[PDB]
């Protein structure tokens, strides 16, 4: 959350894929977000895993890295920080993780799973 509801709304509204959603849907998404914490060096997403979660960074920074084959060391792609996001295609069921996302310091993310998201957006075309 209640205290953070408005903060969560601001984070959600800043994601371009979400910024046209009805206000009520964004409010309900804010209600179902979970906060998760990670330590420096922890993989938030591991390339090659299958997952169903999308992340918005509320604290800290992460390294996005990617390996071109399983036996090759990954290469650094970019840093993401507060207000940035990653993993969105998992909400559309594209569950194959295509890059690693690794905490570069203490990180907090707001996390939405596909089931919670589909429940809230799946009725828009009906209404
Ligand atoms: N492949 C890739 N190349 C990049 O340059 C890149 N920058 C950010 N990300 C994100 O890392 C996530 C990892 O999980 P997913 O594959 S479900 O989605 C991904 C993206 O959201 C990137 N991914
Ligand atoms: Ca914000």
């Amino acid at each position: 959350g209640l205290i953070k509801h408005t903060e969560y709304m601001e984070f959600l509204k800043s994601v371009p894929t979400f910024q046209s959603l009805p206000e009520e849907i964004l409010s309900k998404l804010a209600d179902v977000l979970e906060e998760t914490h990670y330590e420096n060096g922890e993989y938030i997403i591991r390339q090659g895993a299958r997952g169903d979660t999308f992340f918005i960074i509320s604290k800290g920074t992460v390294n996005v890295t990617r390996e071109d084959s399983p036996s090759e060391d990954p290469v650094f792609l970019r840093t993401l920080g507060k207000g940035d996001w990653f993993g969105e295609k998992a909400l559309q069921g594209e569950d194959v993780r295509t890059a690693n996302v690794i905490a570069a310091e203490a990180v907090t993310c707001l996390v939405i799973d596909r089931d919670s998201f589909k429940h809230l957006i799946g009725g828009l075309d009906d209404v």
